[PDB]
């Protein structure tokens, strides 16, 4: 039947890549009572249920570098999105399959990135918008005082308008990442553009029913 155990994870663990959390088909995803790893900067995952009802069974599944950090973000810092409340052996570090984009020499340039799905599957990508606590850290981070990003396919289309907002401190952190997904039908494009506190894709997904 091809069981998924996803181990001491869940799913959002799993896809985020939650350092913790270190298959190609399945017929169900095993449901433990015990599983305490799941995302790791508080936040809220969005239309998490709908996701996990999309992955109940697949016949095909590739994680593939949709963006490659390498080369995507030549004028955005990809070294230093890393966090104690997303620890890897104890050190500070952050979801293996996102990236958290910050400023270089004091410049958030405009991001305008595109990928187009010429793979002949659906590509489920994964995202977060980061809302930090106060002025001081959206400076630090982004340089941009007032920020924005956009996504867009033919199937989803949201601008998001980060806030500045002191929450609770949870895992440390006062700020908040909210997280979302699509699904990018072949032959379409999805775009991202933004000025500050985009969490960017890393690694996507390929998959079949």
């Amino acid at each position: 039947s091809a069981p998924l155990h996803l181990g001491k994870c869940n799913i959002a663990g799993w896809l985020l890549g939650n350092p913790e959390c270190e298959a190609s088909s399945w017929s169900y995803i095993v449901e433990t009572s015990s599983s305490n790893n799941g995302t790791c900067y508080p936040g809220d995952f969005i239309n998490y249920e709908e996701l996990r009802e999309q992955l109940s069974s697949v016949s095909s599944f590739e994680k593939f570098e949709i963006f490659p950090k390498t080369s995507s973000w030549p004028n955005h810092e990809t070294n230093k999105g890393v966090t104690a409340a997303c620890p890897h052996a104890g050190t500070n570090s952050f979801y293996k399959n996102l990236i958290w984009l910050v400023k270089k020499e004091n410049s958030y340039p405009k991001i305008n990135i595109s990928y187009t799905n010429n793979r002949g599957k659906e590509v489920l990508v994964l995202w977060a918008i980061h809302h930090p606590p106060t002025s001081t850290d959206q400076q630090s981070l982004y340089q941009n005082a007032n920020s924005y990003v956009f996504v867009g396919s033919s199937r989803y289309s949201r601008k998001f308008e980060p806030e500045i907002a002191t929450r609770p401190k949870v895992r440390g952190q006062a700020g908040r990442m909210n997280y979302y997904w699509t699904l990018v039908e072949p032959g379409d494009k999805i775009t991202f553009e933004a000025t500050g506190n985009l969490v960017v894709p890393r690694y996507a997904f390929a998959l079949k029913r």
